[PDB]
Order: structure tokens, then C-alpha cells, then sequence
């Protein structure tokens, strides 16, 4: 199970700001960044409390994983991105770090992987409806932490 993650900060200061990652284990990961767990979480333990927004899964080994969250934290690096990038009006917030994920999504360099989209509630998944459509082989789904959690074993 690979995964790239997208959490946005609850805390009053920081209300909005996101987060973009990678793990193996969304649930471990999600109590870490909120303290559950005091690992894994230097600096983003400043702005709790976090919510995952989503997760996609799917890529077939940790690099492709790690190659899809690289490009998502720096469009403006990637070969693959930087183009959709540039035509972008806002990086910022849960909406744009969507709209630019669903772009990654239908780039050649990743729109032939079999990849689910995973929303943990239904409160955030309205923004895909905003964004491009996926390529019609991915999965877009709405599934809790507790119920993914036996997926990623
Ligand atoms: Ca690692």
C-alpha cells in the first residue's frame, strides 16, 4: 500500500494551510501529525488539529508513490506539472491542492496507473466535482480512516 496524502490544519492560526505526503499507513500517520503518536511530526505538531482531507493509492511501488508527491509539493519543479501549473490562479488551500492533484492525475506521467482517489468525509469531496475529470479507469470513493485502515494491510 503506497499512498500520497493531503491533510488541511483546524487550528485557528494556521486555519487552511495544508499538508502534502507520503506513507504506507494513513492511520499512523494522521495520529502522528496530531500527537496521538509523538512521532513524525516535527513542526506540523504546531498546527493541530489536522484533518486528512484525502488519500490516492494505488501507485505499484514507493518511488512511483514518492515521485507523484514530489511533483504535487513542487508543480513548479516538474517536468510533468509545470506546464498545467502555469496556468493556475492559486495554489493555496484544500481547493487548489484538489484541483492541481486531479491535473496530476490526467498528466501521461501518471493517468495509465490504477489509482484511487479516497475522501475520508463526504465534507471535502464537492472539490473534485470541481475539478478536472479523472480518467475513467481510477476510482473516486468516500471511505473512513477506521474502514480504509484493513485495505492497507
Ligand atoms: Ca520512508
Amino acid at each position: 500500500f503506497f499512498a500520497c496524502y493531503l491533510l488541511t490544519s483546524l487550528s485557528p492560526r494556521h486555519k487552511g494551510q495544508t499538508y502534502i505526503g507520503f506513507t504506507v499507513n494513513p492511520r499512523r500517520r494522521i495520529r502522528q501529525h496530531n500527537g496521538e503518536i509523538t512521532s513524525g511530526a516535527w513542526r506540523t505538531k504546531k498546527k493541530r488539529p489536522w484533518e486528512m482531507v484525502l488519500c490516492i493509492y494505488g501507485f505499484p511501488t514507493n518511488v512511483s508513490a514518492l515521485q507523484f508527491e514530489w511533483a504535487w509539493q513542487h508543480p513548479r519543479e516538474s517536468v510533468a506539472v509545470r506546464e498545467a501549473a502555469a496556468a493556475f490562479k492559486s495554489f493555496s488551500g484544500v481547493a487548489s491542492k484538489i484541483k492541481l492533484v486531479y491535473t496530476m492525475l490526467n498528466l501521461p506521467a501518471w493517468n495509465s496507473l490504477n489509482l484511487t482517489v479516497n475522501y475520508f468525509s463526504s465534507k471535502y469531496a464537492h472539490h473534485g466535482g470541481k475539478s478536472p475529470s479523472l480518467p475513467l479507469h481510477m476510482k473516486v470513493q468516500v471511505c473512513a480512516m477506521e474502514d480504509l485502515q484493513y485495505f492497507t494491510k
